Protein backbone atom coordinates (compact mmCIF):
# COMPACT_ATOMS: atom_id res chain seq x y z
CA UNK A 1 0.00 0.00 0.00
CA UNK A 2 2.89 2.58 -0.83
CA UNK A 3 4.68 4.02 -3.84
CA UNK A 4 8.18 4.50 -3.51
CA UNK A 5 10.82 7.29 -5.33
CA UNK A 6 12.36 5.78 -7.68
CA UNK A 7 14.83 7.89 -9.81
CA UNK A 8 13.56 9.45 -13.09
CA UNK A 9 15.74 7.39 -16.15
CA UNK A 10 16.30 7.97 -20.05
CA UNK A 11 16.05 4.55 -22.02
CA UNK A 12 19.36 3.55 -21.51
CA UNK A 13 19.50 2.81 -25.20
CA UNK A 14 23.00 1.07 -26.16
CA UNK A 15 24.41 -0.74 -29.31
CA UNK A 16 27.18 -2.81 -29.39
CA UNK A 17 28.80 -4.45 -32.76
CA UNK A 18 28.78 -8.04 -32.53
CA UNK A 19 30.26 -10.67 -35.36
CA UNK A 20 26.52 -10.64 -37.55
CA UNK A 21 25.40 -7.10 -37.09
CA UNK A 22 24.90 -5.13 -33.75
CA UNK A 23 23.17 -5.95 -30.51
CA UNK A 24 20.52 -3.24 -28.74
CA UNK A 25 19.15 -3.24 -25.56
CA UNK A 26 17.19 -0.43 -23.32
CA UNK A 27 15.31 -0.44 -19.82
CA UNK A 28 11.88 -1.17 -19.93
CA UNK A 29 11.13 1.60 -16.48
CA UNK A 30 9.39 0.92 -13.86
CA UNK A 31 6.73 4.30 -14.63
CA UNK A 32 5.20 2.02 -17.74
CA UNK A 33 2.43 -0.02 -18.21
CA UNK A 34 3.22 -4.16 -18.25
CA UNK A 35 1.39 -3.33 -21.96
CA UNK A 36 4.08 -1.83 -23.52
CA UNK A 37 6.15 -2.14 -26.55
CA UNK A 38 8.82 -0.79 -28.64
CA UNK A 39 9.84 -0.48 -31.95
CA UNK A 40 13.49 0.09 -32.79
CA UNK A 41 14.96 2.19 -35.28
CA UNK A 42 18.15 1.93 -37.45
CA UNK A 43 19.52 5.21 -39.22
CA UNK A 44 16.89 7.53 -41.06
CA UNK A 45 14.13 6.55 -39.03
CA UNK A 46 13.86 3.03 -40.08
CA UNK A 47 11.59 1.21 -38.09
CA UNK A 48 13.69 -2.29 -38.54
CA UNK A 49 11.84 -3.97 -35.83
CA UNK A 50 8.41 -4.41 -37.75
CA UNK A 51 5.81 -5.53 -35.54
CA UNK A 52 7.08 -5.17 -31.21
CA UNK A 53 8.85 -6.25 -28.35
CA UNK A 54 8.48 -8.99 -26.09
CA UNK A 55 12.14 -8.15 -24.30
CA UNK A 56 13.90 -4.93 -24.42
CA UNK A 57 16.77 -5.87 -26.96
CA UNK A 58 17.03 -6.72 -30.41
CA UNK A 59 19.67 -8.27 -32.86
CA UNK A 60 19.92 -6.24 -35.94
CA UNK A 61 21.75 -7.93 -39.03
CA UNK A 62 22.53 -5.00 -40.53
CA UNK A 63 24.01 -3.01 -38.77
CA UNK A 64 27.48 -1.44 -39.04
CA UNK A 65 29.40 0.50 -36.86
CA UNK A 66 28.27 4.34 -38.24
CA UNK A 67 24.91 3.09 -37.37
CA UNK A 68 22.72 5.12 -35.28
CA UNK A 69 20.02 4.06 -32.78
CA UNK A 70 17.07 4.80 -31.40
CA UNK A 71 14.02 3.16 -30.26
CA UNK A 72 10.06 4.40 -29.66
CA UNK A 73 7.92 2.61 -26.84
CA UNK A 74 4.02 1.74 -28.27
CA UNK A 75 1.58 3.22 -25.77
CA UNK A 76 -2.12 1.92 -26.84
CA UNK A 77 -1.25 1.37 -30.80
CA UNK A 78 0.31 4.88 -30.47
CA UNK A 79 4.12 5.53 -31.19
CA UNK A 80 5.74 7.84 -29.04
CA UNK A 81 9.08 10.36 -28.91
CA UNK A 82 11.31 8.42 -29.48
CA UNK A 83 14.43 7.90 -27.20
CA UNK A 84 17.74 8.98 -27.49
CA UNK A 85 19.98 8.35 -30.18
CA UNK A 86 23.16 6.26 -29.75
CA UNK A 87 25.97 4.98 -31.92
CA UNK A 88 27.76 1.71 -32.07
CA UNK A 89 30.29 0.51 -29.59
CA UNK A 90 33.32 -1.36 -31.21
CA UNK A 91 34.20 -3.25 -28.07
CA UNK A 92 32.02 -4.99 -25.55
CA UNK A 93 32.37 -2.04 -22.92
CA UNK A 94 32.21 1.64 -22.57
CA UNK A 95 35.38 3.67 -22.10
CA UNK A 96 35.15 5.84 -18.97
CA UNK A 97 38.42 7.45 -18.81
CA UNK A 98 39.75 8.86 -15.41
CA UNK A 99 42.03 11.48 -14.21
CA UNK A 100 43.95 9.55 -11.96
CA UNK A 101 45.39 11.36 -8.81
CA UNK A 102 49.56 11.50 -8.70
CA UNK A 103 50.86 9.47 -5.86
CA UNK A 104 52.84 11.16 -3.09
CA UNK A 105 54.67 10.45 -0.11
CA UNK A 106 53.17 9.91 4.15
CA UNK A 107 55.19 11.21 7.06
CA UNK A 108 55.96 7.59 7.08
CA UNK A 109 58.73 8.26 4.64
CA UNK A 110 56.99 5.96 2.08
CA UNK A 111 55.61 6.40 -1.53
CA UNK A 112 52.51 5.28 -2.51
CA UNK A 113 50.08 5.22 -5.72
CA UNK A 114 46.48 5.16 -6.34
CA UNK A 115 43.97 2.71 -8.34
CA UNK A 116 40.39 3.18 -9.08
CA UNK A 117 38.91 1.37 -6.09
CA UNK A 118 34.83 1.10 -5.22
CA UNK A 119 32.30 2.70 -7.13
CA UNK A 120 28.58 3.96 -6.99
CA UNK A 121 26.09 5.00 -9.14
CA UNK A 122 23.70 8.98 -9.04
CA UNK A 123 21.82 10.80 -11.41
CA UNK A 124 23.89 13.71 -10.21
CA UNK A 125 22.70 16.41 -12.81
CA UNK A 126 19.15 15.15 -13.78
CA UNK A 127 19.46 14.61 -17.29
CA UNK A 128 18.26 10.74 -16.65
CA UNK A 129 21.69 8.66 -16.84
CA UNK A 130 24.04 7.50 -13.90
CA UNK A 131 27.13 9.62 -13.24
CA UNK A 132 30.04 7.09 -11.61
CA UNK A 133 31.31 8.12 -8.19
CA UNK A 134 34.78 6.52 -7.83
CA UNK A 135 36.66 5.85 -4.27
CA UNK A 136 40.88 6.40 -5.58
CA UNK A 137 42.76 3.78 -2.93
CA UNK A 138 45.99 4.54 -2.33
CA UNK A 139 48.30 1.66 -1.99
CA UNK A 140 48.92 2.20 1.52
CA UNK A 141 45.50 1.56 2.81
CA UNK A 142 45.35 -0.27 5.56
CA UNK A 143 43.46 -2.44 7.44
CA UNK A 144 42.07 -1.63 10.90
CA UNK A 145 44.43 -4.37 12.74
CA UNK A 146 47.59 -2.96 10.74
CA UNK A 147 49.51 0.28 11.86
CA UNK A 148 50.56 2.48 9.09
CA UNK A 149 50.16 6.06 7.69
CA UNK A 150 47.68 6.08 4.69
CA UNK A 151 47.49 8.40 1.38
CA UNK A 152 44.07 10.70 1.37
CA UNK A 153 40.99 9.28 -0.17
CA UNK A 154 39.48 10.75 -3.11
CA UNK A 155 36.41 10.66 -4.53
CA UNK A 156 35.50 11.84 -8.00
CA UNK A 157 32.30 11.87 -10.17
CA UNK A 158 32.36 11.19 -14.18
CA UNK A 159 29.95 11.42 -16.76
CA UNK A 160 29.91 7.90 -19.23
CA UNK A 161 31.63 10.12 -21.90
CA UNK A 162 34.13 11.16 -19.21
CA UNK A 163 33.62 14.13 -17.71
CA UNK A 164 35.19 14.69 -14.27
CA UNK A 165 32.63 16.94 -12.85
CA UNK A 166 34.64 17.20 -9.59
CA UNK A 167 36.63 15.43 -6.80
CA UNK A 168 36.61 15.47 -2.92
CA UNK A 169 39.44 14.85 -0.97
CA UNK A 170 38.80 13.58 2.48
CA UNK A 171 41.83 14.74 3.91
CA UNK A 172 44.51 13.65 6.35
CA UNK A 173 42.21 12.59 9.41
CA UNK A 174 40.24 10.04 7.21
CA UNK A 175 42.18 7.45 7.53
CA UNK A 176 42.36 5.08 4.04
CA UNK A 177 41.08 1.33 4.44
CA UNK A 178 38.15 -0.91 3.51
CA UNK A 179 36.06 -0.04 6.91
CA UNK A 180 36.78 3.56 7.36
CA UNK A 181 34.70 5.33 4.61
CA UNK A 182 31.25 4.56 3.60
CA UNK A 183 29.54 6.59 0.59
CA UNK A 184 26.07 6.82 0.06
CA UNK A 185 25.07 8.13 -3.65
CA UNK A 186 20.89 8.88 -3.55
CA UNK A 187 18.62 11.26 -4.11
CA UNK A 188 18.03 12.00 -0.54
CA UNK A 189 15.53 15.25 -1.03
CA UNK A 190 13.99 14.13 -3.87
CA UNK A 191 14.59 17.19 -6.26
CA UNK A 192 15.85 14.39 -8.92
CA UNK A 193 19.27 14.96 -8.61
CA UNK A 194 21.39 12.76 -6.11
CA UNK A 195 23.52 13.73 -3.22
CA UNK A 196 26.31 11.80 -1.42
CA UNK A 197 26.79 11.65 2.23
CA UNK A 198 29.74 9.86 4.04
CA UNK A 199 31.70 10.65 7.50
CA UNK A 200 34.37 13.38 7.55
CA UNK A 201 36.75 15.15 9.29
CA UNK A 202 38.73 18.68 9.69
CA UNK A 203 39.98 19.09 6.44
CA UNK A 204 38.09 17.74 3.90
CA UNK A 205 38.09 19.43 0.96
CA UNK A 206 34.79 19.33 -0.89
CA UNK A 207 33.87 19.74 -5.00
CA UNK A 208 34.73 23.41 -4.90
CA UNK A 209 37.23 23.47 -2.72
CA UNK A 210 35.92 24.58 0.35
CA UNK A 211 37.96 23.17 3.57
CA UNK A 212 35.38 21.89 6.41
CA UNK A 213 36.76 22.61 9.70
CA UNK A 214 40.57 23.09 10.63
CA UNK A 215 42.69 22.75 7.43
CA UNK A 216 45.94 22.42 10.15
CA UNK A 217 44.66 19.96 12.19
CA UNK A 218 46.59 16.74 12.35
CA UNK A 219 45.17 14.08 14.46
CA UNK A 220 46.96 11.54 12.90
CA UNK A 221 49.04 9.62 15.72
CA UNK A 222 52.43 7.67 15.34
CA UNK A 223 51.06 4.59 14.11
CA UNK A 224 49.08 6.35 11.14
CA UNK A 225 45.18 6.08 13.08
CA UNK A 226 43.09 9.06 13.88
CA UNK A 227 41.80 8.06 17.51
CA UNK A 228 41.47 12.13 18.71
CA UNK A 229 39.80 15.07 17.72
CA UNK A 230 36.40 15.99 16.19
CA UNK A 231 34.50 13.88 13.48
CA UNK A 232 31.70 14.92 11.02
CA UNK A 233 29.04 13.79 8.87
CA UNK A 234 28.30 15.36 5.27
CA UNK A 235 26.24 15.07 2.65
CA UNK A 236 27.41 16.83 -0.49
CA UNK A 237 25.96 18.27 -3.97
CA UNK A 238 25.62 16.07 -6.45
CA UNK A 239 26.67 18.00 -9.43
CA UNK A 240 29.34 20.07 -8.06
CA UNK A 241 30.41 18.36 -4.97
CA UNK A 242 29.65 21.11 -2.61
CA UNK A 243 29.24 20.81 1.34
CA UNK A 244 25.63 21.27 1.87
CA UNK A 245 25.16 20.41 5.63
CA UNK A 246 27.66 18.94 8.18
CA UNK A 247 26.84 17.96 11.89
CA UNK A 248 28.78 15.82 14.14
CA UNK A 249 29.38 12.26 13.41
CA UNK A 250 27.41 10.27 15.80
CA UNK A 251 28.30 8.13 17.95
CA UNK A 252 31.61 10.05 18.52
CA UNK A 253 34.47 7.29 19.49
CA UNK A 254 34.98 8.20 23.44
CA UNK A 255 37.22 5.95 24.50
CA UNK A 256 38.49 4.19 22.14
CA UNK A 257 39.14 1.11 24.95
CA UNK A 258 35.16 0.93 25.38
CA UNK A 259 35.07 -0.23 21.98
CA UNK A 260 36.81 -3.45 22.91
CA UNK A 261 40.34 -2.58 22.25
CA UNK A 262 42.96 0.36 22.62
CA UNK A 263 45.24 0.10 19.57
CA UNK A 264 41.80 1.21 17.34
CA UNK A 265 40.32 -1.92 15.72
CA UNK A 266 36.81 -2.62 16.70
CA UNK A 267 36.12 1.55 17.14
CA UNK A 268 36.34 1.93 13.27
CA UNK A 269 35.06 -0.29 12.05
CA UNK A 270 31.86 1.32 10.02
CA UNK A 271 28.78 0.98 7.53
CA UNK A 272 26.08 2.25 5.83
CA UNK A 273 23.04 2.25 3.96
CA UNK A 274 20.31 3.92 2.35
CA UNK A 275 16.46 2.55 3.47
CA UNK A 276 13.05 3.61 2.86
CA UNK A 277 12.17 4.14 6.81
CA UNK A 278 8.97 5.97 5.31
CA UNK A 279 7.87 3.23 3.34
CA UNK A 280 7.45 6.14 0.94
CA UNK A 281 10.91 8.02 0.48
CA UNK A 282 14.85 7.51 0.87
CA UNK A 283 16.45 7.93 4.73
CA UNK A 284 19.88 6.87 5.50
CA UNK A 285 21.65 4.54 8.34
CA UNK A 286 25.69 5.66 9.24
CA UNK A 287 26.84 2.29 11.20
CA UNK A 288 29.79 1.79 13.81
CA UNK A 289 30.63 -0.80 15.55
CA UNK A 290 30.22 -4.60 14.96
CA UNK A 291 32.44 -6.77 16.94
CA UNK A 292 31.23 -5.00 19.81
CA UNK A 293 28.92 -1.95 20.80
CA UNK A 294 26.77 -1.86 17.65
CA UNK A 295 25.22 1.91 17.12
CA UNK A 296 23.11 2.15 14.19
CA UNK A 297 22.14 5.99 13.36
CA UNK A 298 19.20 6.62 11.00
CA UNK A 299 18.84 10.41 9.22
CA UNK A 300 17.08 12.21 6.45
CA UNK A 301 18.01 15.19 4.47
CA UNK A 302 15.27 17.08 2.87
CA UNK A 303 14.55 20.86 2.47
CA UNK A 304 18.29 21.68 2.69
CA UNK A 305 18.57 19.75 6.61
CA UNK A 306 19.89 16.85 7.67
CA UNK A 307 17.43 16.04 10.83
CA UNK A 308 17.84 12.63 13.12
CA UNK A 309 15.20 10.06 12.92
CA UNK A 310 16.78 7.65 15.68
CA UNK A 311 19.83 5.59 17.38
CA UNK A 312 20.23 2.02 17.63
CA UNK A 313 22.79 1.33 20.53
CA UNK A 314 23.31 -2.34 21.54
CA UNK A 315 25.06 -0.76 24.90
CA UNK A 316 21.25 0.84 25.77
CA UNK A 317 19.16 -1.73 27.89
CA UNK A 318 17.91 -4.31 26.67
CA UNK A 319 19.61 -4.41 23.71
CA UNK A 320 23.03 -6.46 24.41
CA UNK A 321 22.11 -9.27 22.46
CA UNK A 322 22.15 -7.32 19.53
CA UNK A 323 26.44 -6.76 19.70
CA UNK A 324 28.72 -8.95 17.63
CA UNK A 325 26.24 -9.64 15.15
CA UNK A 326 27.22 -7.66 12.28
CA UNK A 327 29.16 -8.52 9.44
CA UNK A 328 31.63 -6.51 7.08
CA UNK A 329 28.71 -5.39 5.11
CA UNK A 330 24.32 -4.89 5.19
CA UNK A 331 21.26 -5.39 3.77
CA UNK A 332 18.28 -3.24 3.40
CA UNK A 333 14.62 -4.43 2.74
CA UNK A 334 11.03 -4.61 3.87
CA UNK A 335 11.16 -8.12 5.34
CA UNK A 336 7.80 -7.40 7.70
CA UNK A 337 5.15 -6.63 4.84
CA UNK A 338 4.84 -2.81 6.14
CA UNK A 339 5.85 -1.30 2.93
CA UNK A 340 8.86 0.30 5.50
CA UNK A 341 12.65 -0.84 5.23
CA UNK A 342 14.36 -2.76 8.03
CA UNK A 343 18.03 -3.23 8.60
CA UNK A 344 19.74 -6.68 8.01
CA UNK A 345 22.94 -5.99 9.92
CA UNK A 346 24.47 -9.49 9.67
CA UNK A 347 22.61 -11.76 11.83
CA UNK A 348 20.71 -9.37 13.67
CA UNK A 349 18.16 -7.25 12.26
CA UNK A 350 16.82 -3.10 13.58
CA UNK A 351 13.47 -2.38 12.37
CA UNK A 352 12.45 0.35 10.47
CA UNK A 353 11.89 2.86 14.09
CA UNK A 354 15.03 1.60 15.16
CA UNK A 355 14.12 -0.59 17.57
CA UNK A 356 15.42 -4.19 17.73
CA UNK A 357 13.73 -7.01 15.74
CA UNK A 358 15.55 -9.53 16.52
CA UNK A 359 19.72 -11.00 17.55
CA UNK A 360 20.02 -14.38 16.16
CA UNK A 361 23.01 -14.52 18.30
CA UNK A 362 25.08 -16.39 15.66
CA UNK A 363 27.57 -13.66 15.40
CA UNK A 364 29.68 -11.98 12.73
CA UNK A 365 29.71 -13.25 9.31
CA UNK A 366 32.28 -11.90 6.31
CA UNK A 367 29.10 -12.28 3.61
CA UNK A 368 25.55 -12.14 3.30
CA UNK A 369 22.57 -12.40 1.27
CA UNK A 370 18.86 -10.88 1.63
CA UNK A 371 16.66 -11.98 -1.18
CA UNK A 372 13.84 -14.15 -2.02
CA UNK A 373 15.87 -17.24 -2.12
CA UNK A 374 12.78 -20.09 -1.59
CA UNK A 375 10.35 -18.62 -3.87
CA UNK A 376 7.98 -21.16 -2.10
CA UNK A 377 8.10 -19.24 1.27
CA UNK A 378 6.26 -16.00 1.05
CA UNK A 379 8.68 -13.75 2.39
CA UNK A 380 12.84 -13.09 2.39
CA UNK A 381 15.28 -15.53 3.60
CA UNK A 382 18.87 -14.79 4.58
CA UNK A 383 21.52 -16.76 3.98
CA UNK A 384 24.99 -15.95 5.86
CA UNK A 385 27.68 -17.78 7.02
CA UNK A 386 29.70 -16.85 10.10
CA UNK A 387 33.00 -16.52 11.82
CA UNK A 388 32.73 -17.99 14.94
CA UNK A 389 33.45 -22.01 15.24
CA UNK A 390 31.64 -22.40 18.22
CA UNK A 391 28.65 -21.18 16.19
CA UNK A 392 25.85 -23.54 15.67
CA UNK A 393 26.08 -22.81 12.43
CA UNK A 394 28.63 -21.95 9.62
CA UNK A 395 25.93 -21.03 7.02
CA UNK A 396 22.42 -20.54 8.03
CA UNK A 397 19.36 -20.46 5.63
CA UNK A 398 16.65 -18.70 7.80
CA UNK A 399 13.40 -16.30 7.91
CA UNK A 400 14.67 -12.83 7.31
CA UNK A 401 11.23 -11.39 9.31
CA UNK A 402 11.75 -13.13 12.26
CA UNK A 403 15.53 -14.53 11.82
CA UNK A 404 14.62 -18.34 13.12
CA UNK A 405 16.62 -20.61 11.34
CA UNK A 406 14.94 -22.81 8.48
CA UNK A 407 18.12 -24.79 8.06
CA UNK A 408 21.45 -24.64 8.43
CA UNK A 409 24.83 -26.09 8.69
CA UNK A 410 27.44 -26.69 11.69
CA UNK A 411 30.82 -26.22 10.93
CA UNK A 412 33.02 -25.92 13.79
CA UNK A 413 35.04 -23.09 12.10
CA UNK A 414 35.42 -19.77 10.44
CA UNK A 415 33.58 -19.85 7.23
CA UNK A 416 34.93 -16.81 5.63
CA UNK A 417 32.73 -16.95 2.14
CA UNK A 418 28.98 -17.98 0.67
CA UNK A 419 26.80 -17.35 -1.79
CA UNK A 420 23.05 -17.21 -3.16
CA UNK A 421 22.00 -18.11 -6.91
CA UNK A 422 19.80 -19.90 -9.09
CA UNK A 423 22.24 -21.70 -10.68
CA UNK A 424 20.29 -25.25 -11.02
CA UNK A 425 17.36 -25.51 -13.04
CA UNK A 426 16.41 -28.65 -11.27
CA UNK A 427 15.38 -26.75 -8.08
CA UNK A 428 13.48 -24.08 -7.74
CA UNK A 429 14.59 -20.99 -6.31
CA UNK A 430 18.40 -20.16 -5.25
CA UNK A 431 21.07 -22.61 -4.65
CA UNK A 432 23.96 -21.80 -2.32
CA UNK A 433 27.10 -22.73 -1.40
CA UNK A 434 29.82 -22.36 1.07
CA UNK A 435 32.69 -24.58 3.03
CA UNK A 436 33.00 -26.79 0.38
CA UNK A 437 28.85 -27.77 -0.48
CA UNK A 438 26.49 -26.44 -2.36
CA UNK A 439 23.09 -26.80 -0.94
CA UNK A 440 19.48 -26.55 -2.46
CA UNK A 441 17.24 -23.61 -0.97
CA UNK A 442 16.19 -26.64 1.32
CA UNK A 443 19.64 -27.76 2.72
CA UNK A 444 19.49 -30.63 0.52
CA UNK A 445 23.26 -31.14 -0.56
CA UNK A 446 24.18 -31.29 -4.37
CA UNK A 447 26.69 -33.22 -5.57
CA UNK A 448 30.14 -33.14 -3.81
CA UNK A 449 31.80 -30.16 -5.85
CA UNK A 450 30.72 -26.62 -5.88
CA UNK A 451 31.12 -23.54 -8.18
CA UNK A 452 34.59 -22.00 -8.76
CA UNK A 453 34.22 -18.85 -6.52
CA UNK A 454 31.86 -17.51 -3.56
CA UNK A 455 32.11 -14.22 -4.08
CA UNK A 456 29.23 -12.28 -6.75
CA UNK A 457 26.56 -13.60 -8.43
CA UNK A 458 25.88 -11.36 -11.74
CA UNK A 459 22.56 -11.83 -14.39
CA UNK A 460 24.79 -11.87 -17.44
CA UNK A 461 23.75 -14.43 -20.34
CA UNK A 462 19.93 -14.93 -21.52
CA UNK A 463 18.71 -17.27 -19.20
CA UNK A 464 16.96 -17.02 -15.55
CA UNK A 465 19.60 -18.97 -13.72
CA UNK A 466 22.20 -16.31 -12.60
CA UNK A 467 26.52 -16.69 -13.43
CA UNK A 468 29.38 -15.92 -11.42
CA UNK A 469 31.93 -13.01 -11.03
CA UNK A 470 34.91 -13.01 -9.75
CA UNK A 471 38.34 -11.24 -10.56
CA UNK A 472 37.86 -10.26 -14.20
CA UNK A 473 36.17 -13.43 -14.71
CA UNK A 474 32.35 -13.87 -15.46
CA UNK A 475 31.97 -17.72 -15.12
CA UNK A 476 28.87 -20.28 -15.76
CA UNK A 477 27.91 -22.90 -13.15
CA UNK A 478 27.72 -25.81 -15.86
CA UNK A 479 25.02 -27.76 -13.43
CA UNK A 480 24.94 -31.14 -15.47
CA UNK A 481 28.35 -31.41 -15.60
CA UNK A 482 29.15 -30.00 -11.87
CA UNK A 483 31.90 -27.32 -13.66
CA UNK A 484 32.67 -24.00 -14.07
CA UNK A 485 33.27 -22.79 -17.55
CA UNK A 486 34.58 -18.89 -18.39
CA UNK A 487 32.12 -16.77 -20.45
CA UNK A 488 34.54 -14.12 -20.63
CA UNK A 489 37.39 -12.78 -19.61
CA UNK A 490 38.32 -8.87 -19.66
CA UNK A 491 41.61 -9.18 -20.58
CA UNK A 492 43.88 -6.02 -19.08
CA UNK A 493 41.10 -5.54 -16.70
CA UNK A 494 41.24 -5.78 -13.03
CA UNK A 495 39.49 -6.21 -9.87
CA UNK A 496 40.43 -4.55 -6.38
CA UNK A 497 41.20 -5.51 -2.95
CA UNK A 498 43.43 -8.87 -4.07
CA UNK A 499 41.45 -12.04 -2.38
CA UNK A 500 38.00 -9.51 -2.03
CA UNK A 501 38.73 -9.89 -5.90
CA UNK A 502 35.85 -7.10 -6.37
CA UNK A 503 34.66 -5.53 -9.14
CA UNK A 504 34.30 -1.15 -8.92
CA UNK A 505 30.75 -1.69 -9.22
CA UNK A 506 28.19 -4.28 -10.57
CA UNK A 507 24.61 -2.58 -11.59
CA UNK A 508 22.34 -2.58 -14.30
CA UNK A 509 23.26 0.68 -15.43
CA UNK A 510 22.51 0.52 -19.44
CA UNK A 511 20.00 -1.58 -21.73
CA UNK A 512 18.35 -4.72 -21.00
CA UNK A 513 17.41 -6.30 -17.28
CA UNK A 514 21.17 -8.28 -16.83
CA UNK A 515 24.07 -6.58 -15.22
CA UNK A 516 26.52 -4.31 -16.41
CA UNK A 517 30.09 -4.40 -15.06
CA UNK A 518 31.98 -1.72 -13.84
CA UNK A 519 35.88 -2.79 -13.85
CA UNK A 520 39.00 -0.45 -14.25
CA UNK A 521 42.04 -0.56 -16.53
CA UNK A 522 45.13 -2.50 -15.00
CA UNK A 523 46.09 1.40 -14.84
CA UNK A 524 43.53 2.87 -13.17
CA UNK A 525 43.62 4.79 -16.93
CA UNK A 526 39.80 3.73 -17.35
CA UNK A 527 36.58 2.40 -15.81
CA UNK A 528 35.16 -0.19 -18.40
CA UNK A 529 31.69 -0.55 -18.54
CA UNK A 530 30.83 -4.44 -19.74
CA UNK A 531 27.43 -4.97 -20.93
CA UNK A 532 26.16 -8.17 -22.50
CA UNK A 533 25.44 -9.10 -25.83
CA UNK A 534 23.75 -12.23 -25.76
CA UNK A 535 20.16 -11.92 -26.91
CA UNK A 536 17.51 -12.98 -24.30
CA UNK A 537 13.97 -13.94 -24.62
CA UNK A 538 12.96 -12.34 -21.17
CA UNK A 539 11.75 -9.39 -19.83
CA UNK A 540 11.93 -7.28 -16.70
CA UNK A 541 11.36 -3.53 -15.50
CA UNK A 542 15.09 -2.32 -15.11
CA UNK A 543 16.60 -3.50 -12.01
CA UNK A 544 17.53 -0.23 -10.76
CA UNK A 545 13.66 0.48 -10.55
CA UNK A 546 13.39 -2.32 -8.12
CA UNK A 547 13.04 -1.27 -4.27
CA UNK A 548 15.61 -4.11 -2.79
CA UNK A 549 18.30 -4.02 -5.74
CA UNK A 550 18.41 -0.34 -6.23
CA UNK A 551 19.48 0.12 -2.24
CA UNK A 552 21.72 -2.50 -2.93
CA UNK A 553 23.63 -0.78 -5.62
CA UNK A 554 23.72 1.88 -2.93
CA UNK A 555 25.77 -0.01 0.19
CA UNK A 556 27.92 -2.67 -2.56
CA UNK A 557 30.48 -0.40 -1.83
CA UNK A 558 30.24 -0.85 1.78
CA UNK A 559 33.14 -2.87 3.53
CA UNK A 560 33.49 -6.22 2.47
CA UNK A 561 31.24 -5.50 -0.80
CA UNK A 562 28.55 -8.14 -1.53
CA UNK A 563 26.53 -8.37 -4.66
CA UNK A 564 23.15 -7.08 -5.03
CA UNK A 565 19.63 -8.80 -4.49
CA UNK A 566 15.96 -8.10 -6.51
CA UNK A 567 13.29 -7.67 -3.70
CA UNK A 568 11.27 -10.44 -6.38
CA UNK A 569 12.37 -14.02 -7.02
CA UNK A 570 14.34 -14.23 -10.28
CA UNK A 571 15.64 -17.14 -11.49
CA UNK A 572 13.87 -20.45 -13.16
CA UNK A 573 10.14 -20.56 -12.51
CA UNK A 574 9.28 -17.03 -11.88
CA UNK A 575 6.10 -15.65 -12.27
CA UNK A 576 5.93 -12.92 -14.86
CA UNK A 577 6.90 -9.99 -12.26
CA UNK A 578 4.28 -6.87 -11.24
CA UNK A 579 4.87 -3.15 -12.36
CA UNK A 580 6.65 -1.69 -9.30
CA UNK A 581 5.03 0.91 -7.42
CA UNK A 582 7.17 3.95 -7.63
CA UNK A 583 6.86 7.33 -8.88
CA UNK A 584 9.78 9.67 -10.33
CA1 LIG B 1 23.16 12.39 -14.77
CA1 LIG C 1 18.41 15.40 -4.35
CA1 LIG D 1 8.89 -3.50 6.60
CA1 LIG E 1 8.81 -2.66 10.26
CA1 LIG F 1 35.08 -10.98 9.52
CA1 LIG G 1 10.74 -16.49 -0.16
CA1 LIG H 1 17.69 -23.24 -8.67
CA1 LIG I 1 21.67 -16.23 -16.91
CA1 LIG J 1 21.66 -3.87 -18.30
CA1 LIG K 1 34.39 -1.86 0.11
Amino acid sequence: AQARQMESLNRGLVAVKTGNGVFVSWRLLGTEPSSVSFNVYRNGKKLNGSPITSSTNYQDAGGDLNAVYQVRAVLNGREQAPSESVGVLNKQYKSVPLQKPAGGKTPDGVSYTYSANDASVGDLDGDGQYEIILKWDPSNSKDNSQDGYTGDVLIDAYKLDGTMMWRINLGKNIRAGAHYTQFLVYDFDGDGKAEIAMKTADGTKDGKGKVIGNANADYRNAQGRILSGPEYLTVFKGDTGAELTTVNYEPARGNVADWGDSYGNRVDRFLAGVAYLDGERPSFVMARGYYTRTVLVAYNFRGGKLTKLWTFDSDAPGNGAYAGQGNHSLSVADVDGDGKDEIIYGAMAVDHDGKGLYSTGWGHGDAMHTGNLDPSRPGLEVFQVHENSNSPYGLSFRDAKTGKIIWGVHAGKDVGRGMAADIDPRYEGAEVWANGSLYTAKGVKIGNTLPSSTNFGIWWDGDLQRELLDSNRIDKWDYQNSRTVNLLTASGASANNGTKATPSLQADILGDWREEVVWRAEDSSELRIYTTTDVTEHRMYTLMHDAVYRLGIAWQNVGYNQPPHTGFYLGEGMQTPEKPNIYT
